[PDB]
C-alpha cells in the first residue's frame, strides 16, 4: 500500500496548507501518472449546500480554456482552411481595410499583434457588431510580430476567425466536434441544466457567489467548464495525440510548436514551455502578474521549435471566482490538473504543482 500512501502524502502535503493559506473553499487535483489517473478532491464545492467537491465536480477554468481554442485552430491549419501567415482579414470581409491587413493570424494568437489589451475594454458588450466595430477601430502601439501583450480580445479573433474558416459558430464547432473528438462528456461552454448540480460555485471577496457572466468572445478566450477528470483526459490527449485518429492527432501537434521566447517562456498557441527541470522561483515568474500584463519584446525563433521532451508545458486561467492551472511534462508522460473554486493568485497554483512535480521525481 505504499505507493498510494506515498502519492495520497505528498498531494496532500502540496495541496493542504495552500488551500488553508488561500481560505479556497474546494478543490481537485488530478494527476497522470505512468498511464493511470489519480485523483485527489478537497473541501467544498459550494459552502452553502455542502456539495463537496469530486473529479466530476465543474469547475471554470478561464483562460485554460485557450488551449481548447488553439486545439480547434490547429484542426482548422492542418485541414488547409487557414494558413498561420494568412491576413486576419482573410477570414472577416468586416475586418478588411482595418488594421487586421496587416497582422497575421500567428500574431493574434501569440499576442503579438501591437497592443491588444489584456481584456475587451467595458464597452464592449457581448455583441457580434460591437466586437466587430471594435477591432475595426482599434490601432497598433507598435509594431505586429515585435512585443507580446497577454491579451483575451487577441487569442479570441484567432479562435472567431479559426470557426470562421471552417464555416460554422466557434461554440457550436467546440461542442458537436472538438469536445466529442476528445472523448470529453463532462466539458461544456453552456453547462446543461442536467448538469448544474455538478457545478461549483465561486467565491471572491467576502465569499460573494462568483460564476462567469456572458462577454465578447467569452467561448474563446474563457469560456470552458470542465471536471478535474475531463481535464486530466485532455492532458493525455496531449501526452498522446497518436492515439486519436489522425486530423485531431495532428490538430494537438499544432499546438506543441513554439514560435518565440520571452526570458524562459516559449510561446506555443495556447500552451506556454519551459526547460524542464527549471526552479520554482523561474517558473512562477513566468506565470506573474508583470509577465501577464507589460509589454515583453520577443526572441523570434528561426523555425517552430518542437514543445516536446525535457519541458514543462502549462497555462494558468482564472475568473472571478475560479482558479485553473494545468502543467505536463511530454518527455515523462506526467501531467496534472488543479482546479479551485477561489482565483488564489498564480504562484500558489504553480507552488502546489511543483512540490507534487518535485516529490515524483523523489
Ligand atoms: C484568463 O484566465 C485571463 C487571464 N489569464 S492568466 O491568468 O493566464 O493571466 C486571467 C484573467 N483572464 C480572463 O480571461 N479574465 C476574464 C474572467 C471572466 C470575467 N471577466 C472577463 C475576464
Ligand atoms: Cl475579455
Amino acid at each position: 500500500e505504499a505507493p498510494a500512501d506515498r502519492l495520497k502524502a505528498l498531494v496532500d502535503a502540496a495541496v493542504q496548507p495552500v488551500m488553508k493559506a488561500n481560505d479556497i473553499p474546494g478543490l481537485a487535483v488530478a494527476i497522470s501518472l505512468k498511464g493511470e489517473p489519480h485523483y485527489f478532491s478537497y473541501g467544498l464545492a459550494s459552502k452553502e449546500d455542502g456539495r463537496r467537491v469530486t473529479p466530476e465536480t465543474l469547475f471554470e477554468i478561464g483562460s485554460v480554456s485557450k488551449t481548447f481554442t488553439a486545439t480547434l485552430a490547429g484542426y482548422a491549419l492542418t485541414q488547409d482552411k487557414m494558413r498561420l501567415d494568412d491576413r486576419a482579414s482573410q477570414h472577416w470581409p468586416a475586418l478588411q481595410g482595418s488594421r487586421f491587413d496587416g497582422i497575421s493570424l500567428l500574431d493574434l494568437a501569440t499576442y503579438t499583434a501591437g497592443g491588444l489589451p489584456l481584456q475587451f475594454p467595458d464597452s464592449v458588450q457581448k455583441d457580434q457588431a460591437q466586437i466587430r466595430d471594435y477591432y475595426r477601430q482599434w490601432q497598433p502601439t507598435y509594431a505586429p510580430g515585435s512585443q507580446r501583450l497577454y491579451s483575451n480580445p487577441s487569442i479570441g479573433l484567432f479562435g472567431y476567425l479559426a470557426a470562421r474558416s471552417l464555416g460554422q459558430p466557434f461554440e457550436r464547432l467546440m461542442e458537436q466536434q472538438v469536445f466529442p473528438a476528445l472523448g470529453l462528456e463532462q466539458t461544456h461552454l453552456d453547462v446543461p441544466e442536467a448538469a448544474l448540480a455538478q457545478y461549483a460555485q465561486g467565491y471572491g471577496k467576502d465569499d460573494r457567489p462568483l460564476r462567469v457572466g456572458p462577454g465578447p468572445l467569452d467561448a474563446e478566450g474563457y469560456g470552458v467548464k470542465t471536471s478535474a477528470a475531463d481535464l486530466l483526459r485532455f492532458v493525455d490527449a496531449n501526452l498522446h495525440p497518436e492515439r486519436l485518429d489522425r486530423p485531431w492527432a495532428q490538430a494537438l501537434d499544432a499546438t506543441h510548436r513554439g514560435y518565440y521566447k520571452v526570458g524562459d517562456m516559449t510561446q506555443g498557441l495556447g500552451w506556454e514551455a519551459y526547460d524542464w527541470p527549471i526552479s520554482l522561483k523561474r517558473l512562477q515568474a513566468g506565470n506573474s502578474t508583470p509577465m501577464a500584463l507589460q509589454p515583453h519584446r520577443i526572441a523570434r525563433l528561426p523555425a517552430p521549435q518542437a514543445l516536446e521532451g525535457q519541458r514543462l508545458l502549462n497555462k494558468t486561467g482564472s475568473t472571478n471566482g475560479f482558479g485553473a492551472y494545468v502543467a505536463f511534462v511530454p518527455g515523462r508522460d506526467l501531467g496534472l490538473v488543479i482546479l479551485a473554486n477561489r482565483n488564489y493568485p498564480n504562484a500558489e497554483r504553480v507552488k502546489i504543482a511543483y512540490a507534487i512535480l518535485s516529490g515524483l521525481e523523489q
